[PDB]
């Protein structure tokens, strides 16, 4: 479902087209990008299932490797 501020980091350690962005502390979104960095998706972190759309994403693909 939701990840963490750690969980969060390893994402986008993975995946730098991922970003941190609207940092409040607890309160604080994950923006997707692609591979030239326009959002392409940001979701929430207190989300029931945030990694359900981010996941969508991802598609065990990302812009890692890709």
């Amino acid at each position: 479902g939701p990840f963490t501020r750690r969980q969060a980091q390893a994402v986008t350690t993975t995946y730098s087209n991922i970003t941190l962005e609207d940092d409040q502390g607890s309160h604080f979104r994950l923006v997707v990008r692609d591979t030239e960095g326009r959002m392409v998706w940001r979701a929430w972190n207190f989300e029931p299932d945030a990694g359900e759309g981010l996941n969508r994403y991802i598609r065990t693909s990302g812009i890692r490797t890709d």
